[PDB]
DNA sequence: TTCTGACGCT
DNA sequence: AGCGTCAG
């Protein structure tokens, strides 16, 4: 008891912006505002992929992944905007300059950590531990928490949600007022009153809004990002963590959403997360590995220790293009075309990273798919980057795939490839 | 018929 | 170094 540990030890939040990139594109065209939309890559194949959804396009079933002709099915008045288009690919640079606005916002407040190009971890322990000592022990006002859910509660002894919201967040108030809550608790709820301010400051310079998570590592201030989306931010408690696991299935826990949270589920014979308690720390490590089955253990009690980590940064810089089913690239000339048209995108991207960020990337992965292969990739080369040129960049791509060519013919390319992945990695201080 | 990006294993 | 997993 007295030396368990309780990972209380941190306040660490996750912000993630609300519908991403559809927001980007109803900041810039009005008349997309306030309406069901959706942003689409391409448009020629079944009006084009899906990748973001505007909350009132979910209302009518349209999600990500969907193709534009079958959301229309659903939502007929549905709007779409689409990713820019360049050297016949698609160019995600709009997106990626949106979140260094939000990202730089972030970071005036805490170190954070990019953990997509829509969302950032931030440890808080530091800034809350200031702001308390400023209060001189004042209680804190539930107008200091207008968008704040506290998961949990209301519990014990109003039929509208923002009413139910209130009577939670003030039976959570009364209980750290009374001292009936604990340091950590009182610790969370400062954390809390410091991600409104980013909240805010993110929406009043950039026009965006987001949801945001805040409990005691990254995986539980994730998982409470999600709960309360959009526009509002969600506080997790230790305490809260027994009722909350108790019927959260396994997949919904960041790192179980694939084949290791397939295993755990068939192998254990549970559903929930918190059915993990029941098994010892050696037998998680035996059917899960030392690393896995120690994680495991710790996670299911809502522990978890992985840090947030200095790192604003993307640490690389990539492109890549598929070429399904009869658009796979047969000819030695197709193939150089297009690695020199993803060339060229990375050459831009790169030349405009060096200014930014005084840093250069030393190393060059090629990355290839052959026709017949459900793997992301079939084979993976790298080679020096030793200058930001795309025609030299291709090139040299080429030089180490070429020999993957079965075909007899020197200017015919078999298997034909169905995808192409130029990568910038290994960066160094310029 | 998508386009990324982080990280673990060997 | 090259391959796989995971989260969108
Ligand atoms: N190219 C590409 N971009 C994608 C893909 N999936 C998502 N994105 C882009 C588009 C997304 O806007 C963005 C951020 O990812 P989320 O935060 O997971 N989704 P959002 O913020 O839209 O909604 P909310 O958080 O409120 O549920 O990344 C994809 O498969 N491909
Ligand atoms: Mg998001
Ligand atoms: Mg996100």
């Amino acid at each position: 008891g007295p030396h368990m540990a309780t990972g209380q030890d941190r306040v660490v939040a996750l912000v993630d912006m609300d519908c991403f990139f559809v927001q980007v594109e109803q900041r810039q065209n009005p008349h997309l505002r306030n309406k069901p939309c959706a942003v689409v890559q391409y448009k020629s194949w079944k009006g084009g992929g899906i990748i973001a959804v505007s909350y009132e396009a979910r209302a009518f079933g349209v999600t990500r992944s969907m193709w534009a002709d079958d959301a229309k099915k659903l939502c007929p008045d549905l709007l779409l905007a689409q990713v820019r288009e360049s050297r016949g690919k698609a160019n995600l640079t709009k997106y990626r300059e949106a979140s260094v606005e939000v990202m730089e916002i972030m970071s005036r407040f805490a170190v954070i950590e990019r953990a997509s190009i829509d969302e950032a971890y931030v440890d808080l322990t530091s800034a809350v531990q200031e702001r308390l000592q400023k209060l001189q022990g004042q209680p804190i006002s539930a107008d200091l928490l207008p968008s704040t859910y506290i998961e949990g509660l209301p519990q014990g002894p109003t039929v509208q949600k923002e009413g139910m919201r209130k009577q939670g967040l003030f039976q959570w108030l009364d209980s750290l007022q009374i001292d009936n809550l604990t340091s950590p608790d009182l610790q969370l709820t400062v954390g809390a009153v410091i991600v409104e301010e980013m909240r805010a400051a993110i929406e009043r310079e950039t026009g965006f809004q987001c949801s945001a998570g805040i409990s005691h590592n990254k995986v539980l201030a994730k998982l409470a990002c999600g709960l309360n989306k959009p526009n509002r931010q969600t506080l997790v408690s230790h305490g809260s963590v027994p009722q909350l696991f108790s019927q959260m299935p396994i997949r919904k826990i960041r790192s179980l959403g694939g084949k290791l949270g397939a295993s755990v589920i068939e192998i254990l014979g549970i559903e929930y997360m918190g059915e993990l308690t029941q098994f010892t720390e050696s037998q998680l490590q035996s059917h899960f590995g030392e690393k896995n089955g120690s994680w495991l253990y710790a996670m299911c009690r809502g522990i978890e220790h992985d840090p947030v980590k200095p790192r604003q940064l993307p640490k690389t810089i990539g492109c890549s293009k598929n070429f399904p089913g009869k658009t796979a690239l047969a000819t030695r000339e197709q193939v150089q075309w297009w690695l020199l048209q993803l060339a060229q995108e990375l050459e831009e991207r790169l030349t405009k990273d060096r200014n930014d960020n005084d840093r250069v990337a030393t190393q060059l992965v090629v990355s290839i798919r052959v026709q017949g292969d459900k793997r992301l990739s079939s084979l993976r080369r790298c080679c020096a980057l030793t200058r930001y040129d795309a025609h030299k960049m291709s090139h040299d791509a080429f030089t180490v795939i070429k020999n993957c060519n079965t075909s007899g013919i020197q200017t015919e390319w078999s298997p034909p490839l169905t995808m192409l992945f130029l990568c910038a990695t290994k960066f160094s201080a310029s």
